[PDB]
DNA sequence: ATTGTACGTACAAT
DNA sequence: ATTGTACGTACAAT
DNA sequence: ATTGTACGTACAAT
DNA sequence: ATTGTACGTACAAT
């Protein structure tokens, strides 16, 4: 069945972390990140610690041997006290020396300090946080293994992509919708993906009130298609799918009407093909249930437009299911192609549920739903603890890299 | 897996009508009905019709050769006009000669006449109706084949029973609840079954208003247990299950409270064992869905007390499911036996979904739910068109035979 | 904040 | 009393 | 009323 | 326009 494509034309089976890691060592990742300085800063307050030295050695050898990123040096920067100003001084010191990314070790749980520093770094340079007190109580091998998956991704590398039939499925999938941060405030999102699970462009709205939802939903989607088209100017999108998700205002028929208008305007502006075939889907995580591989990829039809994908819960009697409801709220398909297109979009959602660059283990949740949830967590908490605002507009690094992992 | 037990200790696979019919011819039914007169009346208004003669010959030879009911003679009675009084004269003439049952051919669709005659016959003698205009447009072989399944059952025979492990499942299952006949009026029902799918006793309430529901629900259940116990005086019920169904007043917590009281009173009166283990289940047919034998008998857990059985739709791309929701609203099981008992009651419901004496083909709906629906259809329409009331109390034939098929 | 489970013991609601 | 959460700690993952 | 499907064409609701 | 019913006729079942 489905496989992951890594480097040198090799592919490895899904649902098998051991073979994925082994394949990376043999063949490299799908794309090794391009770096300016070949330099990574490690920033901590545990100078001469043995654990810091063990961590640095594993990072160094695995960046070389697993990720095939050669000639990297790691520089150390020591902050004197675990507070914002003292750590920020060392972050700025690291940036001044010329580094491709920062790995920042914090001593303990500290939510305001974390989100203030994280929002500063997201606006500055690819970064990876670590907790020393958790690091001290973990298998270092597993810790660094998965750590490097998302750090390499943050640096712009592509660890692996989905091996999918290039003749089936959408040209692009737009994950879009909004996420509430409280009873009144929200932000809209729109993320463009290839059918192989790679993210091409990201846009998010400013935080606004629910009264402004549909205005900013349309504008955020137009902005992400503009950015996708400018960065991919020869791509003619003839097969388009919207994956709408997020806890958002209940305005279903008004929202569908606006999403349809948006697609039509983008056709008018020739941002997608004038003959584009599209569908607008609602993706909702529903209540889990338990059957007391027969359901790996099973598709359930509830009505002509409501479907259910029985995604397996990652777990260690009963088989747990994490179902995903998929409703077709709008499409321009003909009756003759309709159920062929239903199978294709459902298979596509299943494939995308296997993409996750946070770590080696699949999340079994489509990236079009999962990655906005990660973004929501950061935007909400940066707002709550008053960090630096994150505005990907005008910042190509934020528009194209998975800074939210 | 599951098999049907027929005569002479033989058993045949489920879901295979051809082998079931062949097994009956070779081994006979599980129980051949006992008859007083060895005489069946055929009552029609098509004297000397060739089709009537073909029908009579198939009935005669199959009663002999498939059902192993020997030495039967069929007498004919001719009514002159298709009206109640003229047909009733021939029904009474048939009864006066001494017959074990009546087969009554009506010329066409006529709902008032059908239910007036049917309610008269149900109060008199086992009976089987037929429509001449439909009979003329059918494969006579298939028509008579299934016709005789339910006629033999109405005469008190047992065509086949479920082959079930005698050490698993309930001692008796009581199908109970109520069915609305309009927005205000209803009747309660209670049917006692063995785990092999045979009905032991039946009681129904008079038609009452919804305000009287819980009073008559309790009294109808007590009445059916009294009748089961009087007819089965050495049976010690230590494993009891209630299957509650029917479109009825929304009084869930009050209904559960009364059903629990009923079981406790019956324990007090020593109608069941004082150490009886029981569960009270709600069985609801839910919305069908389609998977786009992997679900023959599949059990889904939704919560600790809510389950789903994915019963297959009988049908001729997508696999249709007719799910059955099963909720445990009350039980006296211990925590240690609980999930063992959940599997047993769910398997038991699945087995009972294979019992259907209306014809050879399974209905894939548990008899504890299906047979009350058949009763509801008759009671409602006899009320609507003012036929003779059907009161099984005091009438052992109505309390023990499946007159509703 | 590598991430995710699994599972005690609490306490929340009815 | 009973049933869903809730919040810790434990620790698995290749 | 042997029963049950499957499926046109209508019309019902939005 | 679009999507669920609805009510006929057709006819399958072994
Ligand atoms: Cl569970
Ligand atoms: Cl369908
Ligand atoms: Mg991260
Ligand atoms: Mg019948």
């Amino acid at each position: 069945g489905l496989t992951y494509r890594i480097g040198n034309g090799a592919s490895v089976p899904i649902s098998n972390t051991g073979e994925l890691i082994k394949g990376l060592r043999n063949y490299g990742p799908y794309e090794v990140p391009s770096l300016k300085y070949n330099q990574i800063a490690l920033i901590h307050n545990n100078q001469f610690s043995s654990l810091i030295n063990q961590l640095k050695s594993q990072i160094s050898s695995k960046i070389d041997e697993v990720w095939h990123i050669h000639n990297i040096n790691i520089s150390e920067f020591i902050y004197d006290s675990p507070h914002f100003d003292s750590i920020k001084s060392q972050v700025d010191n690291a940036i001044d020396t010329g580094v491709d990314g920062i790995m920042l070790v914090l001593p303990e749980y500290n939510t305001p300090l974390y989100y203030k520093l994280k929002s500063y770094l997201i606006n500055s340079i690819p970064s990876q946080f670590m907790r020393y007190d958790i690091l001290s109580n973990r298998n270092l091998t597993f810790y660094v293994d998965n750590l490097l998956v998302q750090f390499v991704s943050k640096l712009g590398g592509k660890p692996w992509i989905l091996n999918v039939d290039p003749e089936k499925g959408s040209d692009i999938i737009i994950g879009t919708g909004a996420t509430r941060i409280d009873n009144v405030n929200l932000f809209c999102f729109a993320m463009v993906f290839k059918k192989d699970g790679t993210m091409l462009w990201n846009e998010i709205s400013p935080i606004v009130t629910s009264s402004e939802y549909l205005t900013y939903l349309k504008s955020t989607i137009k902005k992400v298609v503009y950015g996708f088209k400018k960065s991919n100017p020869d791509w003619d999108v003839e097969k388009l799918t919207l994956h709408v998700s997020g806890k958002r205002p209940k305005m279903k028929d008004g929202e569908t009407k606006i999403l349809k208008e948006t697609v039509e305007e983008l056709k008018k502006q020739e941002m997608v093909s004038r003959d584009v075939k599209y569908a607008i889907l609602h993706l909702n995580e529903t209540h889990p249930f338990w059957v007391m591989h027969p359901y790996e990829g099973t598709k359930v039809k509830l009505s002509s437009k409501r479907y259910l994908l029985t995604l397996l819960q990652p777990y260690l009697m009963v088989t747990p299911i994490k179902p995903l409801s998929v409703e077709i709220v709008s499409d321009n398909w003909t009756s003759e192609e309709y159920y062929h297109n239903v199978h294709e979009i459902l298979d596509e959602i299943y494939y995308l549920s296997k993409m996750n660059w946070r770590g080696f283990r699949s999340r079994n949740l489509p990236v079009t739903v999962n990655y906005p949830k990660l973004v929501a967590g950061i935007i909400a908490n940066v707002n709550r603890y008053g960090g630096y605002p994150i505005n990907p507009e005008g910042n190509r690094s934020l528009q194209t890299n998975p800074w939210f992992l």
